[PDB]
């Protein structure tokens, strides 16, 4: 049997683009570990991906992971887009590079490490760990210390 683990994720961004941060909680046997960092210019959706990437990459063995997020962007990519990407070489139908391909490829690499069950929640109301992830992400966005070196500025 695989170790069973729970991960909760959220991103936060003060603009589009603007300062942003991610927040994640990894829970195993009651014990909780938190992850967060802040970036000077980024987007909310890139921070949503970073939260999942960082928490999954922390795992040192193959796990069964219950992954909970309210991000409709992450949900659309996981359930609607990534199957096209893997057939098309990570390009659009116009043979153009897909947006945020650097983070989507990193997330896909981390996801392939584990047995993943996704828990798509509707919001933060009633989900205390997801609310705490939002607090972690917002706190980092208010004290950014890194550059989002993979963000291709759109403006
Ligand atoms: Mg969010
Ligand atoms: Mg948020």
């Amino acid at each position: 049997m695989l170790k069973q683990v729970e991960i909760f994720t959220d991103g936060s961004c003060l603009g589009n683009p603007g300062p942003g941060g991610y927040g994640a909680i990894l829970r195993y046997r009651g014990r909780e570990k938190t992850f967060s960092a802040g970036y000077t210019r980024t987007t909310n959706n890139r921070m949503e991906l970073m939260a999942a990437i960082v928490a999954l990459e922390a795992l040192k063995e193959h796990c069964e992971v219950i992954l909970s997020t309210d991000s409709q962007y992450v949900r659309q990519g996981i359930t609607q887009w990534i199957h096209n990407w893997k057939k098309r070489g990570w390009k659009t139908a116009d043979k153009k590079p897909v947006k945020n391909v650097d983070l989507w490829q990193r997330l896909d690499a981390a996801l392939g490490q584990h047995q993943i069950k996704w828990e798509w929640v509707k919001g933060h109301a009633g989900h205390p760990e997801n609310e705490r992830c939002d607090e972690l992400a917002r706190a980092a966005a208010m004290n950014p210390t890194l550059e989002d070196t993979g963000y291709q500025v759109e403006v």
